[PDB]
């Protein structure tokens, strides 16, 4: 028996987590085996581990007419809250209340995360996967191959565009092939972003393709005029081979890849993970040097950082109709924002991949000297994951370099990161409309864009087009709804 245990009889629980396109929950986990000690709680995880869409696995599930007892994941909010009222996943308010003492004390000091989470209706159906820091990501680029070619570091987009040209075609590597790809990134994402040097945003916040606010008035960034003219640069770039060709299929390991290789020039990435490969690749490649870079001067004048860390993320977990055990799964969700739960999700296991060092959690020496970045190794053994629970800075910290430091510093100081879109209260009726069309329009604005960058498609001539399929599939519908909520709060 534990003082932690929120059961004397040992409790087993199915929870379908399949997330971020990869992986699933793990039982094995030395994170998930030391919970189930403390709490007398197992999870026994039953998505399938072979998908690489974790959106259709729940799609898949739900539509299976079975039900586990919780249900964990990325990018589930909007499906969290849509089922919740439907009847499928339960309200928590009461359970929490009754049950969960960290959590309650959490949502009275953090009223901004409590309104993000709720429902239209007043009900909280899940627990999200709460942040913490400030800035997200920011421009990197290669300051040897800039030092070698003898070229300034770039000011505008114009300058941009003529160093990312010089890294393709005056063979910084020094290999006599053209084998140099300028810009690389991880998240497919990032080359709508580039939009913004071309005074365009892409999203709003840190969930991707998100709304933003301009002069009282909702917009989306892949229905503006400016995403027209803002894309077609973009397609530009791709065309010339400035963008990574593999920018939509590369993923999750574009950085082990192009820098261990010594073939990527620029990316635009999270200080601390991105920093950490020129301790990496520092005898691999003698003079690596990947520094932060103030955003160029894009064509309205500015220097946009247009992310930021987002807090609560639209991700978490949420108990089932099914569960026949919500007493026992609320008090194991609550030890999660309880100081030693909080700690074991952040980082790992006391002995394994920390130790308690004058009662702080220090890192052991074997995980920051290691060659993954240290939120790799943490997914590796459960930590880090988009359940519900509260990320602690202290744990980034420890594994932020010098260069990743005085980066963030910079980006702080001076001010980049736009102004975040915190989202609009829907009523239920207005939700019933924007779970309806919009993520089936965000599918199709992915897949225009994709094809727009590419080339397959001409933004231009296909603009019209693209309009009337946006109303259609009832995007203005949507954008009606948004700004009638954005109107009523402000
Ligand atoms: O890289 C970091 O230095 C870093 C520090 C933070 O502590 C945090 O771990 C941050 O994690 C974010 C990063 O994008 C990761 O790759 C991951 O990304 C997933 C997320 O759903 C995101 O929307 C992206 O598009 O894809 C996912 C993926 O794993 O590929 O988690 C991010 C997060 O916000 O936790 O990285
Ligand atoms: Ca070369």
């Amino acid at each position: 028996r534990e003082a932690t245990w929120v059961t004397e009889k040992p409790l087993t629980l199915k929870i379908h987590m399949h997330f971020r396109d990869k992986w699933v929950w793990d039982e094995n986990w030395p994170v998930a085996r030391e919970v189930a000690r403390l709490t007398n709680v197992k999870l026994v995880g039953v998505a399938n581990r072979a998908a690489t869409n974790s959106q259709e696995q729940f799609n898949l599930m739900m539509a299976s007419g079975q039900l586990p007892d919780i249900v964990g994941g990325d990018n589930l909010k909007d499906k969290f809250i849509r089922y919740g009222m439907e009847g499928a996943f339960i309200p928590l308010n009461k359970l929490i209340d009754q049950n969960a003492p960290n959590l309650k004390a959490f949502f009275k000091t953090h009223p901004e995360v409590q309104r993000a989470i709720t429902a239209p209706d007043g009900n909280i159906y899940y627990l999200p996967y709460v942040p913490d820091g400030l800035v997200s990501r920011g421009y990197f680029i290669r300051q040897d191959w800039l030092d070698k070619l003898h070229l300034k570091t770039p000011q505008t987009v114009d300058e941009l565009y003529t160093v990312l040209k010089a890294f393709k075609e005056k063979d910084p590597n020094g290999n006599g092939k053209a084998d140099e790809i300028p810009f690389i990134n991880r998240d497919p994402e990032e080359v709508f972003r580039l939009v913004n040097f071309w005074g365009a945003r892409s999203t709003g916040s840190n969930t991707w393709m998100d709304f933003y606010v301009e002069n009282g008035k909702i917009k989306h960034p892949f229905a503006e005029v400016a995403f027209k003219d803002g894309i077609k640069h973009v397609a530009q770039w791709y065309k010339e081979g400035l963008i990574d060709p593999e920018i939509f299929t590369r993923k999750a390991r574009s950085r082990e890849q192009t820098f261990g290789n010594n073939i990527g020039g620029m990316t635009h990435d999270w200080f601390a993970s991105t920093a950490l490969f020129n301790d990496a690749l520092s005898k691999n490649i003698p003079g690596f040097k990947l520094v932060p870079m103030a955003p160029p001067i894009n064509s309205k004048g500015q220097r946009w950082e247009e992310d930021a860390r987002q807090i609560p993320r639209p991700d978490g977990w949420a108990i089932t109709a099914t569960n026949k055990n919500p007493v026992e799964t609320i008090k194991l969700f609550d030890f999660y924002f309880g100081p030693k739960g909080r700690e074991l999700s952040n980082f790992g296991v006391p002995g394994l991949t920390y130790d308690i060092k004058n009662g702080k959690p220090v890192y052991k020496d074997t995980v920051l000297k290691a060659a993954q970045p240290v939120n790799n190794q943490m997914y590796d053994i459960g930590a880090q994951i988009p359940i519900g629970f509260w990320q602690d800075y202290e744990y980034e910290r420890q594994w932020t370099n010098d260069v990743a430091l005085q980066g963030i510093d910079m980006y702080i100081k001076n001010k980049y990161v736009l102004p975040q879109f915190t989202g609009v209260n829907l009523t239920v009726e207005e939700r019933e409309i924007y779970d309806k069309y919009w993520p089936d329009v965000k599918t199709y604005m992915f897949e225009m864009g994709q094809s727009w960058v590419m080339g397959t498609k001409d933004p231009e001539k296909t603009w019209n087009d693209y309009q009337q399929q946006l109303k259609n599939r009832g995007f203005y519908q949507v954008m009606i709804v948004m700004q009638k909520a954005y109107d009523r709060q402000y």
